């Protein structure tokens, strides 16, 4: 008996999504993602955990006048890929990275019907880029970055207070792959993590900083 799914305007075109676990030993969770507009279209970045909560967030957009046009989820974690099962049964195309597929499939889940690779990719060209930074909370995890009003989704790979679960995490390349998206994304107006509130790009130096106390500490 939690609480509901949320969803509130955070910029011009943008929602943030908040689902909600309670997790043995952690309490409440909050998952945050986003929904972004371009012109009648919605894109999601992550699912919620479920089918049930995927469907209200859909019907919620599309009772508004928009189509989803599809998702991408940030890693292979049920608290982004949770909804994949629901989005591919709407016939609504489901993006995740070829890494994260392969993660999917060896944790037998279903995959996302559409795969990408490399560095950076556009899923909507000058809109929505999505880049990988490095391993840490998982192998997998990607970030994804809207140009427009330079807004950084950083999944649970934004950590600014706690690492959270290690159990899929490389604690080692952390620092690296934090330090190096400090250094692109500074510039960001806002950044969005999983599991805690949104702020500036000083959340990018707290995860740096929180990416070393784990591995200094972990020896
Ligand atoms: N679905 C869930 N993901 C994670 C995660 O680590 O990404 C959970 C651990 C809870 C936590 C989250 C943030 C900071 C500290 C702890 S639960
Ligand atoms: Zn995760
Ligand atoms: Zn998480």
């Amino acid at each position: 008996s939690l609480p509901d799914l949320k969803i509130e305007k955070l910029d011009e075109g943008v929602y943030v999504h908040t689902s909600f676990e309670e997790v043995n030993g952690w309490g409440v969770v909050p998952k945050h993602g986003l929904v972004v507009l371009v012109n009648a279209e919605a894109y999601l970045i992550d699912t919620p955990f479920t089918a049930k909560d995927t469907e209200k967030l859909v019907t919620w957009f599309v009772e508004r006048g928009y189509k989803i046009k599809g998702s991408i989820s940030s890693h292979f974690h049920s608290d982004s890929t949770g909804g994949i099962e629901w989005l591919n049964s709407r016939s609504i195309p489901t993006y995740a990275s070829e890494l994260t597929n392969e993660l999917l499939k060896k944790d037998g889940k279903v995959q996302a019907t559409n795969s990408f690779s490399g560095v950076n990719y556009w899923l909507v060209k000058n809109k929505i880029e999505v880049f990988y930074p490095g391993p840490g909370h998982t192998p997998d995890n990607v970030v994804v970055w809207l140009p427009e009003r330079k807004i950084l989704f950083g999944g649970c790979f934004i950590k600014p207070y706690g690492l959270g679960n290690l159990g899929d995490a490389n604690i080692e390349a952390w620092p690296k792959s934090a330090k190096l998206l400090k250094s692109k994304y500074g510039k960001a107006k806002l950044v969005v993590p999983s599991h805690s509130e949104v702020g500036d790009a000083s959340l990018l130096k707290l995860t740096l900083e929180q990416a070393v106390k784990g591995l200094n500490e972990s020896k």
